[PDB]
DNA sequence: AAGTAAGCAGTCCGCG
DNA sequence: GCGGACTGCTTAC
């Protein structure tokens, strides 16, 4: 097989590389790599190396990497550009793997671990590591085993061995319900003392050295804690055995009341699953505890126990160990669903970077572009410093707040990347500038044509047309990858809808789910068999379809994020190819495109309806337009439709057969006007929205920019079994809005759009009556808590103190002199509740760590003094009043003559 | 750990 | 009490 790297490091003048050899074995080597860098040279001097602008360069081969670094410094002292890849391990990978990498994940050691540490005096600071590590569960992907290291004797109590038999039993039998599918995969090792546990752990780690190291909060807790505890017991050299090259670096970002640090283990790639989740999931969660995310992702219940975690080991060591194991398994289950490890490997190997560099789109693109240019003996420019400067972005149209009955939306496929490709925007393709007219003049096609030679953006930039830039070339490659995975995602979605329909009529039989590939639209044969299936089999198929859709979503959305990150990187001062001319060329062309096509669509539709000056485009954000379809429906007349699906078909057909060609014609003209390299503005129908045929539903409404709701029947070609709400910006979509309030507001919106005013009034009246029974957590607001110290003045609110910070200070006073009470962690999220006048907490609100129950000391009092009136008015009534006045409806019945 | 636009909550304070 | 300047947070692209 083809060799591939596992990890790469620079240590002094050596490269340290772990890799898989041509026989599939893991190997490690130290290489005295001799890097090259480049200097401009005179024209009359034969060379094969040129900078991206066509200037000749000479290669400088250095005796070692330190020599290369020192040369860079001296070139700065002289005042001359030192060209080439200054990150020498990326140059090493490029030289060593000069082909597209095929990797075999089954040869990559992926380790997932979690530790337990009993602490009677609060949170056990990793930087101090003053308490014994009393459990480690370490899952190894190559062995497919959970290795359990259990401390039986500690100064905080001596315990009995964990029992695998009890662990397997149902909770109703007194057991821990450790999932049966992992019971046989557990290798349990009890230890008489902490020193032998850790020594055996290090020996094990030597045998089975992680390549990818993950788990939950491992980078900020488990790794630094394990490292520091070993350092404190045995000394530094023993702690450094966690690195296969025995090298580590401390970081220390720190607060001022807590120390903290991260530990870099050379030759390991740490991908903390919490950071993977935050980067790749596109959720914003009220809490990031493993319990909370596990419940969200997997619908598995909380791991329940009595008493604080600080007494769990002594009271119930059996459960204590079982929960440690289950915690490790939960992360694996999340990854089986979300496939973020697979994603990271794919993207890392594609770019030829350290896998952990996938967190940095700047590093990722710098490596992609370097590899691409190196292929042609081209030499990358030196990175420079630039002052940070603001620049303009997208256009957003101000909507008229209103209900909108029938709506069709359209938006550009991969807008910014498509602009880059169409215009040919790249560091090396800049051809000059032209004299700019106001944007309005380009939008209305009255400005003079910018160029008869070059490809233009309305910000005044011109680009060569003879050849593609490296940015367009490389962005196209990831775009095509994106497009393939989205294809699979959407087929899985459409397949899911077929299953939902069939579920209306399940058959009474004993049968099996079909062995099918959900990434491809079901054939006629598959459809027929499905209509014959039982409810059990259909549900299993729906589950599998939905898992396939999620896998597709991960692959496509993060590739979309990578290419959009390239457009954004052009406006970050740390990117090698930072250029505000190029970043603004993209954003300014975008503003033009939206307003240009708005004009075109209005003109087209006024023509087809025989009107003048009518606005059909009611809204638009960045690269999208929302078209009012009322007149189109009315042209045929509502009474002509058999059912909802009949008009959805009609609008779908109108969008595809009339509007899209009109849209395409408008954009081709714009492409010619701008003399662009290639027409790539593709504005496809997104949504078809409206009320259910014959109902009093209003279909949709806007309150303002980036705030709207639509009742959608068809999304990008997926025809839903049941209508789905598309809600953007409104309170239902914000992590800060209480959970039960999100749910209530969503139902109010559902009723508005699908059923009408009276249905809304029914629900409101009931919600208002019953809501005081809602669990306090479900009605708590949520906020991030930054700068707690800044606003703390002897335990009281300082000037301009934010509402959520005030709550935290209230909490801090109420728990003072208690090392057991959970502390609020700077920068993490809190639940927030308003408090009634004259409460014992002596302020207007209280806040506590999110995803948790408030500590028992104050729980009863918080419940007693919670201000339900303020809660209701602030989180529910106020947003609802905004929705209903926008939509011209009342949430409460107004008096009328009939009352008599 | 790529970017900008823009919304709402809340503090402080004016507004005769 | 509403709106403007400002901070804080969060979302749509
Ligand atoms: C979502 C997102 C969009 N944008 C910008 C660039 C996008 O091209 C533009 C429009 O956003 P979207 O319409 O959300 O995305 P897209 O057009 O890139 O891809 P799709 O094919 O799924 O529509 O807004 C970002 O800069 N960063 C982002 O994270
Ligand atoms: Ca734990
Ligand atoms: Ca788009
Ligand atoms: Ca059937
Ligand atoms: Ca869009
Ligand atoms: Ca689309």
């Amino acid at each position: 097989m083809k060799e591939f790297y596992l990890t790469v490091e620079q240590i002094g003048d050596s490269i340290f590389e772990r890799y898989i050899d041509s026989n599939g074995r893991e190997r490690t080597r130290e290489v005295e790599y001799k890097p090259s860098l480049f200097a401009h040279c005179p024209e009359s001097q034969a060379t094969k190396y040129f900078d991206i602008y066509g200037k000749p360069c000479t290669r400088k081969l250095f005796a070692n990497m330190r020599d290369a670094s020192q040369w860079i410094k001296r070139m700065e002292d002289i005042g001359l550009e030192a060209l080439g890849m200054d990150d020498f391990k990326l140059a090493y990978l490029s030289d060593t793997y000069n082909y597209e990498i095929k990797y075999d994940h089954t040869k990559i050691r992926v380790a997932n671990f979690d530790i337990e540490v009993t602490s009677p005096d609060g949170f056990p600071e990793p930087s101090q590591a003053k308490h014994p590590i009393d459990a480690i569960t370490h899952y190894d992907s190559i062995d497919d085993r959970f290795y359990v290291f259990d401390l039986l004797n500690s100064p905080y109590g001596n315990v009995e061995e964990w029992s695998i038999e009890i662990a397997a039993k149902l909770q109703e039998q007194g057991g821990d319900e450790v999932p049966s599918e992992i019971i046989d995969k557990i290798i349990y090792m009890p230890f008489d003392n902490e020193k032998e546990l850790l020594m055996e752990y290090l020996n094990f780690w030597q045998q089975k050295t992680p390549v990818i190291l993950t788990g939950w909060n491992v980078e900020s807790f488990a790794i630094p804690y394990v490292y520091n505890r070993i350092k404190n017991i045995f000394g530094e050299s023993t702690a450094k055995r966690l690195s296969p090259h025995r090298k580590t670096r401390v970081k220390v970002i720190e607060n001022m009341y807590g120390s903290r640090e991260i530990i870099t283990l050379f030759g390991i790639s740490v991908l903390d699953y919490i950071d993977l989740y935050k980067k790749f999931s596109f959720t914003n969660q009220p809490s990031y505890s493993l319990d909370y995310i596990s419940e969200f992702e997997l619908n598995v219940g909380k791991l329940k126990y009595d008493g604080p975690i600080s007494k769990l080991r002594e009271s119930n060591h059996q459960r204590y160990i079982s929960y440690n194991i289950i915690a490790v398994y939960r992360v694996l289950q999340i990854d089986a669903k979300r496939q973020f490890i697979n994603l990271s490997l794919d993207m890392g190997y594609y770019a030829k970077i350290q896998i952990q560099s996938v967190f940095s789109p700047i590093k990722t693109w710098d490596a992609i572009i370097f590899n691409s240019l190196k292929e042609q003996n081209k030499v990358i420019p030196q990175g420079r410093s630039h002052p940070v400067q603001p620049y303009p972005g997208a256009f957003v149209k101000e909507p008229i707040p209103n209900r909108y009955k029938y709506v069709m939306s359209f938006d550009l496929t991969s807008a910014y990347p498509s602009i880059i490709r169409q215009v040919n925007i790249s560091p090396e393709t800049i051809a000059g500038t032209f004299k700019v007219a106001p944007l309005h003049d380009y939008i209305n096609a009255v400005a003079e044509r910018p160029s008869d030679v070059y490809s233009c953006s309305p910000n005044g930039m011109m680009y060569y047309k003879d050849r593609d830039g490296v940015v367009p070339t490389e962005i196209t490659k990831v775009f095509n990858q994106r497009k393939e995975h989205k294809g699979y995602m959407l087929a899985a979605q459409r397949n899911g809808e077929i299953i939902k329909e069939a579920l209306h009529n399940p058959n009474l039989s004993v049968d099996e789910p079909l062995d099918v590939d959900y990434r491809f639209d079901f054939s006629d044969e598959i459809k027929e068999k499905i209509k014959k299936l039982s409810a059990k089999s259909l549900n299993e198929m729906l589950f599998r379809a939905q898992r396939t859709e999620v896998a597709g979503m991960t692959a496509q959305i993060n590739r979309k994020a990578l290419i959009n990150g390239l457009a954004g990187a052009l406006g970050n001062v740390w990117f090698r190819y930072y250029d505000l001319r190029n970043a603004t060329a993209i954003t300014t062309f975008g503003q033009m495109a939206l307003q240009w096509i708005e004009r075109k669509v209005n003109e087209y539709l006024n023509e087809v309806c025989g009107t003048e000056g009518e606005a059909f485009v009611l809204y638009g954000d960045t690269d999208s337009i929302y078209v009012s379809a009322d007149k189109i429906i009315d042209k045929v007349g509502e009474s002509k439709f058999r059912d909802t699906n009949h008009w959805v078909d009609f609008l779908d057909k109108f969008a595809r057969e009339r509007m899209e060609p009109a849209i395409d014609r408008g954009f081709r003209e714009m492409c010619e006007y701008m003399n662009n390299k290639q027409h790539l503005m593709f504005m496809d129908r997104e949504a078809i929205a409206g009320p259910p045929l014959g109902s009093k539903g209003i279909g949709g409404f806007w309150t303002g920019k980036k705030r709207y709701a639509l009742n959608v029947w068809d999304m990008e070609g997926t025809r839903y079994a049941e209508p789905k709400l598309k809600i953007m910006g409104l309170e239902t979509q914000k992590s800060s809005t209480p959970k039960a309030v999100q749910k209530a507001l969503k139902e109010c919106i559902r009723r508005m759009l699908q059923e009408g005013e009276e249905s809304l009034q029914e629900y409101f009246k009931e919600f208002e009556k019953e809501f005081r029974q809602l669990n306090y957590i479900s009605i708590a607001s949520v906020s991030s808590a930054n700068n707690i110290a800044k606003y703390d003045v002897g335990g009281f609110p300082g000037p301009k103190c934010p509402f959520h910070i005030r709550g935290i200070l209230t909490y801090n006073r109420a728990i003072k002199g208690n090392i057991d009470a959970p502390q609020v962690v700077e920068g993490e999220k809190v639940y927030v509740l308003p408090l009634r006048e004259g409460n014992p907490f002596g302020d207007k609100c209280i806040a506590w760590p999110s995803g948790t129950e408030i500590t028992d000391l104050i729980k009863d009092d918080v419940l007693h003094w919670m201000d339900y009136t303020v809660l209701l008015e602030k989180t529910f009534i106020k947003p609802l009043e905004g929705f209903t006045s926008a939509a011209k409806l009342d949430y409460e019945k107004k008096a009328s003559l009939f009352d008599m």
